[PDB]
């Protein structure tokens, strides 16, 4: 009733999640091991894509990236014709869209993923696509995780996965370069907890404060100063630098600062470099 | 000792806290504002008055180099008094400030704020202090007329510390929302459509620094459930979507580098948070 390609991670961790409600479930693994386990449990693994593809309808691509999709379904695709393939990726929005079309050239449906969660969140996952195909599969896809939908678009699930990633990276290393600041002062990364917690968790309250604003393209003062927010960042470098840690994250974050007080923002919010990134 | 109190620095944050003085008793005697006066509040002309005025004084000043200006002509009539330094400079200028008081006879306590002027006066607030053990706890007490108090230790740069770290996460966090948002809006998505999840995404943070924190603690990045080599791809596919946006690249590249740094190491199997010893420079000779 449903096929899994790539028993990798969220591969397996998908797989096991299908034969514990009863579809016919086909497996394969691009460098061809065996990975029995699941085979005892309801899984026939066909000994080429040829058959694995043949086997469902429903397949779900679980890849390393996008360049190995090309390589493994190439030589079968006569027979995606028909199928309706859903991409689970971590790739950029056009790799997206480019696959998307080469799938639908060969006469397949397809659905373009982005996994919110590691695979012990098999939560919500991106979904983006032709609208009808991904109503049609809904309860099924429903099993891995939470659906939401968000277009029609092949490329705004990747989109979506990576405007997140973009936060996650840059939020999770500020606090691995604040926790190198606390140590080198002598505070462990035990103690620090608590107040990098408060930190991260107060963040929704400034995004929520500030997005009217940001939709509407204002930047008042009114509540905060570029100018001060400038010379706090300045601050940051000074500890960081009199710590003996490495100054090139915040003074990146420095940068964007200079830019938007060269450009006359001094009395805006800090929330006009936006700007800045729109490299105005 | 009676409940008298200086405060010296007058911006929104003094104007606070000498109100929430006025409003327990205390006899406030301030130097720097109408407003404060018709409370109750008694103006010193002087630097000097101010700080004959009272064993106490309070100093809410936009950082260090504005507290030489002002304390150092001055310099005589610092002996037994105890300023408590409210203002947000880095570690070492606290450090430097507390040993330049003590040579001119001042005990000292310095403190991080971690509330706007509104929430002075409020037990809800918290402020760091940091200095000698003993006169801070002598003053406790007057201290949370302003805000609950969390001493963290001697070394007076503490509470300055604590405060900077928690800056250099907010920065750096917001920052990439409004990049991540910049990006958003470029594909045609607006900031509204983006809220909920940039919310979630920073509200799911203190999760993923609660799982971490044990292993980092003790200096071990083993890589069971995340690999830097995968982190530098996931990063790379960031800069990629960003740069196809049309938006600027200096953020997420910066990242880049740390990962990239940590790749040429011989991280590649290990946690991200391996990267830390990046930033304490463990590859850079000493």
């Amino acid at each position: 009733s449903v096929t899994v390609i790539g028993l990798g991670p969220m591969g397996k961790a998908m797989a096991a999640a299908f034969l514990e409600h009863g579809y016919k479930v086909t497996v394969w693994n691009r460098t061809s091991n065996k990975a029995d386990e699941l085979i005892t449990k309801g899984a026939v693994r066909a000994s080429t894509v040829h058959e694995a593809l043949a086997a469902n309808e429903l397949v779900i691509l679980s890849l390393t990236d996008y360049d190995a999709m090309y390589t493994i379904l190439e030589p079968a695709s006569e027979n995606l014709s028909g199928k309706v393939l859903v991409n689970l990726s971590s790739d950029t929005p056009d790799k997206a869209r480019e696959a998307a079309k080469w799938l639908a050239n060969r006469g397949a449906g397809h659905i373009t993923g982005g996994v919110q969660v590691p695979p012990s969140g098999i939560s919500s996952t991106y979904y983006s696509g032709p609208k009808e195909v991904f109503e049609a599969n809904k309860e099924t896809l429903e099993v891995l995780t939470g659906t939401d939908y968000r277009g029609e678009d092949p490329g705004l699930a990747a989109l979506y996965y990576q405007i997140q990633m973009d936060m996650f990276w840059t939020a999770m290393l500020s606090y691995l370069h604040a926790t190198a600041v606390a140590q080198a002062n002598g505070i462990t990364a035990e103690q620090f907890l608590p107040y990098a917690a408060e930190t991260m968790s107060s963040l929704p309250k400034f995004i929520e404060f500030y997005t009217p604003r940001i939709n509407a393209g204002e930047y008042p003062g009114d509540v905060d100063r570029l100018a001060m927010g400038m010379a706090s960042v300045e601050h940051v470098v000074h500890t960081t630098q009199d710590a003996g840690i490495d100054i090139t994250l915040p003074t990146a974050v420095l940068e964007v600062f200079r830019r938007g007080m060269e450009n006359g923002h001094a009395g805006n919010s800090f929330t006009s470099l936006i700007e800045i990134f729109k490299k105005s």
